Order: structure tokens, then C-alpha cells, then sequence
């Protein structure tokens, strides 16, 4: 109802954590595993929550379900102090079935469940758009049209393209169309050229390249070398869990940048805040606060 | 932790332990790919494991069943609870923090299951007694599932003069956990899964339990009754379901239980009931894992005259 910092579109679930000794997965027919955790996940709602955990103020715009998972969402976000917008499909709640191994190995099994063509009322986004700062659009393929909303609205846009080809036409118009470009170098054949691309072919103010254990990777218009940004490592605090990493990164950069306009400050941010995430097990169960993140800052 | 529920009745069989909640994805294939992100068709989330499955099987046959359990406080727990109420089936549970048993699987488009156990009660965890004796005194026969606290259950049942029965599932015949189940119970259960000596066990349970007998169930290749008397096991033919092909191999052994539990119940025919046994295993095999669907007394007859 009121006006917000970040508007996260699309990309609110519920995750089931199976952690398991390693994969690939062993050959049996029946393997016994330690508790099976339910949490509300997926990368819209990281990136709100971290906003949100951070003393600025987000809020939600999804197609969630009819669910019993669809009303966990519901008054989760009610929990916290998180406005949250939706419209209700007969389908569900997206979810999905994450396997982590010990050491950090992840693999998601997810269901976006939502007819592919399935278009909300616009004013599902635009009532959003009117009352934020800033937009983050996450890839459920109706959110195209928010960020065309958007940057139409001149509003600052952003995007998490995840695992990404680098080839595939589903995330380009993301790709294109986002101020900041989020996007995991997991399945990044020619990330050079990728990037190039992108700052061709697109409005990319910047592209950060989130690489797990070995950090991040800032891509710049003027700057033909990317800026590298070393992952941090918390002390106190050692890897049990890297999901929900990349959206808790996405939320400490954006929350950054938007105060400061500093684009290595805001990735030294999200560096941090990403290993926070890391410390604590399951998608989106804990994120780093100001206090928190301006001693680690200041390291 | 003071037994709550529903239960008022006579029950033909008692159904202890074993009962929680499947979540379900379909896979392209196993073994699992390589990969960070795949994604599957919907994931489905139903009340299951071994106890809810014995359970359900013989209230399908039109008999009446009865749950006795430790569920959580959980969503999960309570998906069970009116799950349970939607079908005319008593339950009786005590809570625990740790909440209701879970379990992934992984099934693929040609039958294939992977199963991602969450067992989640402490080890060392005893309800009170009181959970299942008025069960015992309302019922005719006990099936007792492995739980690990269920072995006393099973101990209560045989001392009430109930006939009682066990599905140890895969067991090497080594360890000592299943060994108080193996010796304990009336009609023994067991998959040839893991069996290095079946032979061998077999005699064995006879010799230092009051196993009256026991049925190796085999999967594809049918089922074994083996009896004090004779010296080789007689074999059970695996049976075809005339319309109903072979899809998914889940909850087989469960409604193999179900089915021989009710009909030697009513006729005290082993080879008769063993029969039935591998129609109900086999329907569960006509099953697709997401949908709960047993046989009943009518397709059961007929199987059984064919
Ligand atoms: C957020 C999500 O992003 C990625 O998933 C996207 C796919 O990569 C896209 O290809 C597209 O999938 C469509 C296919 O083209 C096609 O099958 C069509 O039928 O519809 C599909 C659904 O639209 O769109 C997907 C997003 O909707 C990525 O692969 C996936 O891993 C990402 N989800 C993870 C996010 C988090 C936290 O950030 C975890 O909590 C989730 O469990 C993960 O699943
Ligand atoms: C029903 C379940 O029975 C079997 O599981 C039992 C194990 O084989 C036992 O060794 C014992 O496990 C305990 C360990 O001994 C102990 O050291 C600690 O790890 O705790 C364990 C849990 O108490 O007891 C287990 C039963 O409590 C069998 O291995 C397992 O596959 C069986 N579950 C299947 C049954 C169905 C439906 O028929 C499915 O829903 C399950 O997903 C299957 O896994
Ligand atoms: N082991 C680690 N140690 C320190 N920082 C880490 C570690 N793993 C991840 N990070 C940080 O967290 C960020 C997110 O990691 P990464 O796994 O690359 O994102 P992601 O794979 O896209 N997760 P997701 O958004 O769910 O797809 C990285 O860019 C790092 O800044
Ligand atoms: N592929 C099959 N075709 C026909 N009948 C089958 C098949 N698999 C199993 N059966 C029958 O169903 C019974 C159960 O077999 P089995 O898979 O060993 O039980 P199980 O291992 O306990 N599976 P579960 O129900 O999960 O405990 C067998 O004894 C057969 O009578
Ligand atoms: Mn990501
Ligand atoms: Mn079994």
C-alpha cells in the first residue's frame, strides 16, 4: 500500500531440502536421509527477504496458488512485515525438491507448475510500479512484461538470469531489458562473449557474474576485463547451504546501490550478505542485517 | 504425549506405526543426470509409507483397519489426520517435536523409484503403551510396521492373544534391529531384497521365533511361502492383471500385505490368501505412484477364480 525500495516480481515458492552424502546419487531403491526441511523459497522471495532484512522496504508481486503452500507464502510474508500482491491459479504454488550434499553441491528439481502462456492482470505489477524505486524482475516467463512496464515507467530495473545458456532465447529479453543483469556463471559457455552481447543487444548498465566459492565477476561498457570480487569468508561462519546465495547477493548489491550509486561498493556488499547465506541451511532461512553488514564492511 | 484420536470400534486388523507423507517427482530418467536445474511436472505431496499402506489396502477389501502412530504436529501430520477421516479409518497418534515422517521419490516415466527416507523421530523414542493397547483389545489381528518403538507393541499384541504380523522390508538377516520383529510375530513378511541366505534366515526365524510362517516377496519374479514343514518354499506365481499393465512397482509389498491379511483372516488358506497377495501387489503395480488406488473385494475374486 505504501511506497517501497524494491519490488520484487514473480518467483515466490515453497522448497523441499533433501540433504544428501553426495552426487551423483547412489544406486538403491530406498536410501535414509536426516530431516527433510519445508521452507518458502525461490529467488523473488530471497531477494525481497534480504531487502526486507536489511531495513529497507520490499514487497511481492507473484502468481502463487490455492495451495496449502500458497497460504504458507501468504502469512509468512504476513510474519515479517513484507507487502505482498498476488493472484491465485488453479495449478499452484510453484515448488520445488532441492538436493544438498554436505560439502555444497546443489541440485534443484523445480516445478514452475504455471501454464507456460499464463498472463496475470498487468495491474498485478503496475499498482507496484506506481509505489517503488526500483524493480527486480525474476524470470517467470509472464515477468517479461513488468520490466517492459518498468523501464516504461523509468523505473531502475533488474534481473536474475540464474544458470543461463547464454544462448537460449527465453532469458533474453531479461537479458535486454534489465538496467542491472544478475546471472550465474554455472552454464556460461563464452561468458566474454555472452557479456559482450548483452551490452550490445541490450540497456545493461552492468552485468555481475555470480561464480559460487570462487565470487563474482563485474562486467563494465567501458572496461573490456572484469572486475573480479573475491567471495568472503565469515568469521564464525562456514558453508552449510549455498541457496537462496545468489538472491541474498542480489538483495545486499541492489539495497547498496541504491543509496550509494557505488557499483564495486554494492558487489563487495553482495559478496558479503551471499556468504551469509551460506552459513545457514535451507533456501532463504537467514539474511544479513545493516549492523551485521557494515562491521563485515568494514572488513 | 497422551494417545488422542478416534477410536471406538471393533477392527479387523490393527495397523501399528508407519504412516507419513510422500512427496513425489517424476524424472526423465535414473540414474539422476548432471546437472544444477531441471525442471519436472508437478510435484504432488500424499499421505503414505508402509503402515498408511497395509492400512488403506484392507479398507479397500471392505474390511476395517485402524491406524496407531506417531505423527508430528506438523501440516504433514495434520494432512494424514483428515486424510484418514476422509476414508472411515480410525486414527491414534501422540505427537512428537520432531514431527511427521516424510519421504522423496524420485519415479520415473518407465517405473523406476528412488526412495529418500526422512525417518525423523529420535531412535530412542517409546510412546506409551496406552497408544495401542485399547487398539489390541479392539481388534482381531495387529500388523506391527517397523518402527522401532513398535517392538513393543508387537510384544503387547502376542501376550493379548492377537494373531499378529510384520513387513521387515529389506533385511541382510544379520541385524539385530528387525531381529525382535522376525522372531516375534505370528505371519512374517519380508522382501528378497537384501537376503543373502534366505534359506537360511528362514530356518533360522523358525528355530528362535514363533514364526508361524514367512513370505519372501520378490518383486518381479512373484513370492515365496516357506512353512516349518515343508524343507523348499512354495512358489507364488506373479500374477498379470487382465487391462491393468505393469507401470510402477510402488507400494507393491503393502498391498500384498493388505490383500493375504484379509483373506486368511476369513479362510485360513495360506496358499490362497499368498495368492491374493500377488493380485493386491500387483494392482499397486497397475498403480502409478500419486494416485492411492488398492483393490477390492469384487476384482479380488475374480483374479482369484481366473
Ligand atoms: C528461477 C528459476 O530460473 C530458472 O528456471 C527457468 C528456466 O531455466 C527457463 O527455461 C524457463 O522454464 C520454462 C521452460 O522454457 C519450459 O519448460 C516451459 O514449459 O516453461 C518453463 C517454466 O517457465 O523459466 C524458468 C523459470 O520460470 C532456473 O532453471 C531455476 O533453477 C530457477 N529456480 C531456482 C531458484 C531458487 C532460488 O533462487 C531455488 O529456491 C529454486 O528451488 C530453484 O528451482
Ligand atoms: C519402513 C522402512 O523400514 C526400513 O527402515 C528401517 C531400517 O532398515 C532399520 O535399520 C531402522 O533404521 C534405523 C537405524 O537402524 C538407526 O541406526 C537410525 O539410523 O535410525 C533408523 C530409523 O529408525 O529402522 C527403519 C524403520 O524405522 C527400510 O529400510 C525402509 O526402506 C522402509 N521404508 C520404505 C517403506 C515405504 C512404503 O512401503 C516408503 O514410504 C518408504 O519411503 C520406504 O523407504
Ligand atoms: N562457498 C562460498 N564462500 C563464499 N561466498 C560464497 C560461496 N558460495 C557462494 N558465495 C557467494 O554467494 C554468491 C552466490 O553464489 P552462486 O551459487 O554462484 O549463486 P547461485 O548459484 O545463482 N544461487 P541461486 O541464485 O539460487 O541460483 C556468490 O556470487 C558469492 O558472492
Ligand atoms: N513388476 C511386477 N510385476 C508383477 N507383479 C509384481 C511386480 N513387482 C512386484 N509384484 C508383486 O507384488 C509383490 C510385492 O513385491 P515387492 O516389490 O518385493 O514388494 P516391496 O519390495 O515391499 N515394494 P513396497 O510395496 O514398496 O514395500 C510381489 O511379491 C509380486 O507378487
Ligand atoms: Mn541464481
Ligand atoms: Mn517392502
Amino acid at each position: 500500500m505504501t511506497q517501497a525500495d524494491v519490488l520484487v516480481v514473480g518467483g515466490v515458492g515453497v522448497d523441499h531440502i533433501v540433504r544428501v552424502k553426495s552426487l551423483p546419487l547412489p544406486v538403491v531403491d530406498s536410501m535414509m536421509v536426516p530431516p527433510i526441511v519445508t521452507v518458502v523459497g525461490h529467488t523473488g522471495n530471497g531477494v525481497a527477504l534480504g531487502v526486507h532484512a536489511l531495513g529497507r522496504a520490499s514487497a511481492m508481486a507473484d502468481v502463487i496458488g490455492d495451495d496449502a503452500e500458497g497460504r504458507l507464502i501468504q502469512d509468512a510474508y504476513s510474519a515479517a512485515g513484507i507487502p505482498i500482491t498476488f493472484v491465485t491459479h488453479i495449478s499452484g504454488t510453484r515448488r520445488s525438491v532441492n538436493l544438498v550434499t554436505e560439502e555444497g553441491q546443489r541440485m534443484s528439481l523445480y516445478d514452475p507448475r504455471h501454464p507456460f502462456e499464463f498472463i496475470p492482470d498487468p495491474s498485478l505489477w503496475r499498482e507496484g510500479i506506481e509505489r517503488s524505486r526500483h524493480v527486480h524482475v525474476s524470470i517467470m516467463n509472464w515477468a517479461r512484461y513488468a520490466l517492459r512496464d518498468a523501464v516504461a515507467a523509468g523505473r531502475s530495473t533488474s534481473t536474475d538470469l540464474h544458470d543461463w545458456d547464454g544462448v537460449a532465447d527465453y532469458h533474453k529479453d531479461f537479458a535486454y531489458g534489465a538496467d542491472y543483469v544478475f546471472v550465474s556463471a554455472a552454464a556460461l559457455r563464452d561468458e566474454s562473449g555472452v557479456v559482450a552481447d548483452v551490452f550490445a543487444r541490450g540497456r545493461a548498465q552492468f552485468v555481475v557474474v555470480m561464480a559460487g566459492s570462487e565470487g563474482a565477476r563485474v562486467w563494465r561498457r567501458s572496461d573490456e576485463l572484469p572486475l573480479r570480487i573475491s567471495p568472503i569468508s565469515i568469521p564464525g561462519r562456514p558453508v552449510v547451504d549455498s541457496n537462496g546465495a545468489g538472491d541474498s547477493f542480489v538483495a545486499a548489491f541492489l539495497c547498496h546501490y541504491l543509496d550509494h550509486g557505488d557499483i564495486f561498493g554494492a558487489a563487495r556488499a553482495g559478496a558479503v550478505g551471499g556468504a551469509w547465506a551460506c552459513g545457514t541451511l535451507g533456501t532463504h532461512t537467514s539474511f544479513v542485517d545493516v549492523e551485521t553488514l557494515e562491521r563485515l564492511l568494514a572488513r
